[PDB]
Formats: structure tokens, sequence, C-alpha cells
RNA sequence: CUAACAA
RNA sequence: CUAACAA
């Protein structure tokens, strides 16, 4: 396998903004380069969480869900909702995968757009908006698996609620670095 | 990973084919289609050689070369070198990765064209053309390695000097049927 | 300098 | 009717 640098991605692509024009005269080797793409985009920017090993289901089935407070108080420069979702909400729904929860991203200053937030105050269905920044992590699973894939997921929501100094957020550069291909490169680049 | 199936490795022999119209547009291209188009070849055509057990080294550093002469006499129309070699040597070479040691074929005839030997016979570094036909089997490693490859190698090459009746060579009829579809003579779309 | 989830 | 290794 050759190195995957985003040198290397940028090559790939170039060469499969070309061989995509003869779908049929090149239908295995598009194929091929395809996984390759795909290989070396995984190794570049996601990261990945430690999965747990699970019993086999035994017991009542539970649904649990934990709050934890955005320290945006302490901390109020730093963006730690982006850093949590990441580019599309690739990191949220990898951490979601991996540790098998549910992320929800709750309270004031919660919304994209804040002043659309502004608005929703107060009315029904939107009652957290009354509530801080948090992060309510949840997880459903029978008695013996349940409280094993929470801890695992607070662990890592935890984590990512404490700031890193500047250029030690190994994290936060790979997702900036997608985030740059995405809205800086065209179409047959970004996804 | 894709089937391995002939009729595949037919299709990606054709393209590659194909790729050769493109010289630079495609580099990424054709080394990733070299890989896959090696795979499938492996998968299909690799001979199983039992994977030996291998000691810790230790011991003196011993290099050994083996001479095997094959029965040219005995067998006057049997291919041996050929059946040796392998398409594109990729027997021999399997050979040589499975054992750790290195085969060369030495001796008169050896050469492809027999009439360069005539112009080597006798010169320097080709004294090996005054003597029959042959194998060179060589290992180096330690002592209480070297033994255990060498002979690894010498089984196998003894094998391969006892000729096979006809149409009962697989090995041949892999070797010959690799050796087409990489050609492309043979392209089974089946 | 990320916006998922839910509606 | 397979041609590697070595120069």
């Amino acid at each position: 396998s050759h190195e995957a640098t985003v040198e290397y991605l940028a090559d790939l692509v170039k060469e499969k903004k070309h061989l995509t024009l003869f779908p049929h005269m090149f239908s295995n080797v598009e194929r091929l380069l395809d996984d390759e793409i795909g290989r070396v985009r995984v190794a570049l920017f996601q990261t990945e969480f430690p999965r747990v090993e699970l019993p086999e289901p035994a017991g009542d089935m539970i649904s649990i869900t934990e709050k934890i407070y955005v320290p945006k108080n302490e901390y109020p420069d730093y963006n730690f909702v982006g850093r949590i979702l990441g580019p599309r909400g690739m990191t949220a729904k990898q951490l979601e995968q991996d540790t098998g929860c549910k992320i929800m991203v709750r309270g004031k200053g919660s919304m994209r757009d804040k002043s659309k937030e502004s608005a929703h105050r107060g009315k029904a269905n939107w009652e957290h908006l009354e509530d801080d920044l948090h992060v309510l992590v949840q997880c459903e699973d029978t008695e013996n698996r349940v409280h094993i894939k929470l801890q695992a997921a607070l662990e890592q929501v935890k984590k990512l609620l404490i700031p890193a100094p500047e250029g030690t957020d190994e994290l936060k550069r790979k997702q900036l670095m997608e985030l740059a291909i995405i809205n800086g490169t065209y179409r047959p680049m970004k996804s």
C-alpha cells in the first residue's frame, strides 16, 4: 500500500476525474481506484474511538441518558461542539457507532444559527433551550450491556470537553483538513 | 476483494492493455491494476508448499550450494527447465520465496537461445557451460536454519526432476493457462 | 473552525 | 512449449 498522504489522495482524485469518463472500458480499474481512494481517505481523516467488548444480551431492556455540560464559560473561545460533531457530523457518527450510543447536543447556543434559537425559546418541544449547552449521551441495550457502552461513550465525550492547547489537536486538524477539501475543491474530491 | 476467477483475470488483462494507449494519464491506476492482477494470479495458480518450521537464528552463518544434474539423457524430450522456471519464472521465484533459497539453472542447454552458448562456451564467467545441465540450489542462513531451508528446496527440485506422464501434469497445465491468460491469447468470458 | 441528531 | 536467477 502506497503511503496515505494528502498529496497522494489529490493524485488519485485527478486520475479518478479522467478515468470515470470511460466507465465501461475501465469498469474494473475504476472500482480498484474507488477502493484505494476510500482507503486513503479513511487513513487520513477518520479518527476512531476504542470499541468495547460486550456480553451477549441478558436481562431487562434499559434506556439511559446522561447529561454533561460543556464548560463553555471556563473556556469561552473554544469551539467544543464543532469538534464533537465534525465535518457533516462525521465525528459524532463515528463515536455513535464505535460506542453504541447516541450523541445529541442541546441547550442554549446549540442551534447552528443562534438567531433562529431566540424564536423557539419557551415554545413547546424546545424546552432544552432554557438549559445551558450540554451533550446528552444515550444508550439503549440490555441490563448487562447498556452501562458498559455508556461508560465507553462518556469517557470519550468527556475527553472531547477538554480543550487541547494550540498545535496539539490531532483530531481537530484532521477535521479541518478534510473540511478544506470539502468546500475548497469541487464535486469529484468532496465526499 | 473481487472473487479470483480466470474470467476476471482475463478482464483485468484486457483493461491493462487498453491502458497502454494513455502513457501518463493513469500512472497510479496502472500500479493498482498490477497489484490486483498479481493478487488474482497468485490466488489461481500458486502452488501450496508445506510451510517449513524454523528455529531462531543460532550459530555461524553458512552459505551452501548444491548441484543437481537433470536426467536430460533418460528423458531427451522433456522440457525440465521450462517446468522448473514457469511462466515469467514465477514458479522458480515462488519456490525461492517459500524456501529462502536461490534457484539457478546452469549447464549446457541452460541458455534460452543455444546459439549464444556457442559464443560464450569456453569464455570466462561461463565455465558452467562446460558442464551438464544442472540446477544450483543455494541457501544462506545460520546453521540451525540453513539446512532446513535447503532440504525444503532440494526436495522440491528433485520432484520437478521426475517427469510426469502425459496429460496428468496439473502443474504444466496451470503454468500454460496462466501464461495464456496473461498474454491474452486465452480470454475466457464465461 | 466543523452542525450531526431530533422535529 | 513456460526462461527466471546472474553480467
